[PDB]
């Protein structure tokens, strides 16, 4: 279970950044599940006649609920029928969150590019994460073939198969990523655009996942195929960490005062669905990403999982040693200054995880505990008074 241990910290981001912008009917649920069921029993693979309804139950269910514990779950028990998803040392190249026309091409490129006597790992070369996302394609295909766009909650449904799939395969490149930690080569094809999934969620991911050490050395190639062909290796893909990120807006969204200085130059060049690239600066990035994570310290220091809870937050063990849940509650849950305190304060303190209370609690400068009876720890004066 090596696929449990990172897709759990992969999985935990999603939670937090995803979760920023994110009723069912059974009966419709249950023919999706039963052909997620006839795939697998009736195709090719170690899908267990018995376990093959149990997998387009958990597969559906983790996609479309948008279950982070049924998602590595389904991770894990795919590693539990003899599926690997971790690349074999070499050098990884994720191209996964948009699909172009042009993607042999980047791997001809690439290879012929790393002159070494070794080829380039891919992540639908992997073993395990290339049944996940046929499955998550059979999805796919029941999505926009049982399902029509002008009969009300029929193409409500669509859209959110298109957004789960998305969401998981996603989620996948990012976990196989994290296995080697040998540098990854992330190919988007028109040209990162802002405003989207990858951008918002997706990007953010890689580059705290990066910095976390996770992995490293993530390059972009965003200019056509035909830039990269065959020059110095510095030449092939933006890398992350020098300057920002080269993302392309529209010149109809782009400012007033900037298009006219853009017409200034080449004065008919540009129309409204003209495509202008502007360096978002990386600076922008990581600061979003260090307020989009509450407890920030906690994940990185103390080897815990902070994530939201239904009226508090739920701290746990980083490899999870059970489903069990020492919360963290507070007066004002919303406030940064009273999450500083206790993040601080539980930092100041316990080491470890089994270290701490049942549930920990901030009232007004005052600190609740739980062991088996609230004990009172802490002192709204300059220094905090124990006990």
């Amino acid at each position: 279970s090596l696929v449990a241990a990172r897709a759990e910290k992969v999985a935990n981001l999603y939670r937090w950044l995803d979760t920023d912008n994110d009723d069912v009917s059974d009966e419709v649920k249950q023919r999706m599940i039963q052909s997620m069921s006839g795939y697998i029993e009736h195709t090719d693979n170690q899908v267990p006649k018995d376990q093959a309804e149990a997998l387009a139950t958990l597969f559906v269910e983790s996609t479309l609920d948008y279950d982070w514990d049924k998602r590595v779950e389904f991770l894990t028990k795919l590693e539990s029928y003899g599926y690997s998803f971790e690349a074999p040392h070499a050098e990884k190249s994720i191209v996964s969150f948009w699909s172009g026309k042009n993607f042999k091409q980047y791997r001809d490129i690439l290879d012929n590019a790393q002159t070494d006597g070794k080829k380039v790992v891919y992540d639908i070369d992997v073993k395990g994460n290339a049944f996940a996302i046929d499955l998550n394609k059979h999805l796919m295909r029941w999505g926009g073939l049982f399902l029509d766009p002008d009969n009300a909650e029929q193409n409500q449904l669509k859209s959110s198969i298109d957004a789960a799939t998305f969401s998981n395969t996603g989620f996948w490149s990012s976990v196989y990523a994290t296995g080697a930690q040998n540098d990854v080569y992330v190919i988007a094809e028109g040209g990162v655009r802002l405003g989207n999934y990858f951008w918002n969620v997706e990007l953010p991911a890689l580059r705290q996942l990066q910095r976390e050490g996770l992995v490293g050395e993530i390059r972009l190639l965003d200019k056509p195929v035909s830039e990269y062909k065959d020059l110095p290796a510095d030449q092939i893909g933006r890398r992350l960490t020098d300057a920002g990120v080269a993302v392309k807006v529209r010149f109809d969204a782009l400012s007033h005062e900037r298009q006219a200085e853009l017409l200034a130059d080449n004065p008919d060049g540009y129309k409204a669905d003209t495509l202008v690239e502007l360096d978002v600066k990386l600076s922008a990035i990581d600061s979003m990403l260090r307020e989009s994570l509450p407890f920030y310290s906690l994940r990185t220091e103390r080897n815990l999982l902070v994530q939201e809870g239904e009226e508090g937050f739920e701290v746990r063990s980083w490899p999870g040693i059970d489903g069990k849940s020492k919360t963290i509650l507070l007066d004002n849950p919303e406030d940064a200054a009273q999450q500083k305190s206790i993040e601080r304060f539980i930092l100041a303190n316990f080491d470890n995880f089994e270290q701490m209370p049942d549930e920990l609690f901030l009232v007004d400068n005052k600190v609740l505990s739980h062991h088996d009876g609230r004990t009172r720890i802490i002192a709204q004066k300059e220094d905090g008074a124990w006990t």
